[PDB]
């Protein structure tokens, strides 16, 4: 299917130069099958994150790859759906800041789609990942087309704050710096770095006053 079949029609638009690199993934997806292997996640929701409106997009959060365990990634990075249980441990512990840094409760489910609805990009850097091995579609050819979305939205004039979680994440950090109008939070701490770096680093009160400070609506985190 061609990519405005697959992905909302701002990202249709974005993602125009790497229509050829996406055919290419499918094409990649399909040998794998072929040739007795699986991916995550299931391939309705591997381009997923850009099904909602691109021109919406005011907080950027990257993680590496997919969660390699069959049924929690679905397509937004960190995400998973909401009769999933327990959660992952990365996102226990993006709750627990979730929770610290601005005071909420702790969420009823692990899904993440309200994020995404308020104009947050769940994006992993990779998008897809053989089952229980994690970072093996590394090097595969998603990362031209992660690397475009972010070029492209680095590039509107609107303000953008990216949240880079973890060392793959981080490689975009030169690639976000290079628009006009563009916060990069740091350090790059992974949600499973934990207490060494990632608790206490603030993440959603921040990405809230570098996007008021840019003149940009902040985020509603809220999550029920
Ligand atoms: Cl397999
Ligand atoms: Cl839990
Ligand atoms: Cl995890």
């Amino acid at each position: 299917r061609p990519l405005s079949e697959l992905v909302e029609r701002g990202w249709a638009a974005a993602l125009e130069p790497v229509a050829d690199q996406v055919a290419h993934m499918g094409q990649f997806l399909r040998a794998e099958i072929a040739a007795g292997r699986r991916y995550l996640p299931a391939g309705s929701n591997v381009l997923r994150a850009f099904t909602f409106p691109f021109d919406n997009v005011r907080v950027l959060i990257v993680g590496q790859d997919p969660y390699p365990t069959p049924g929690h990634a679905v397509g937004l990075s960190f995400s998973v759906a909401p009769d999933v249980r327990p959660w992952p441990r990365s996102l226990a512990n993006i709750f627990d800041e979730y929770t610290a840094d601005l005071g909420y409760p702790l969420p009823s489910n692990g899904d993440l789609t309200p994020w995404a609805q308020r104009g947050v990009l769940l994006l992993n850097r990779v998008l897809t990942v053989r089952p229980s091995n994690p970072a093996s579609h590394r090097g595969k050819g998603w990362e031209a087309v992660t690397e475009c979305a972010i070029r492209a939205l680095a590039a509107r004039a609107a303000p953008l704050v990216a949240i880079l979680w973890g060392r793959d994440a981080s490689t975009l950090k030169p690639m976000l710096a290079a628009g006009n109008c563009v916060a990069i939070e740091s350090p790059h701490p992974s949600p499973l770095s934990a207490s060494r770096g990632f608790f206490g680093s603030r993440p959603f009160s921040r990405a809230n006053e570098l996007l008021v400070g840019m003149g940009a609506e902040p985020i509603d985190w809220r999550l029920p």
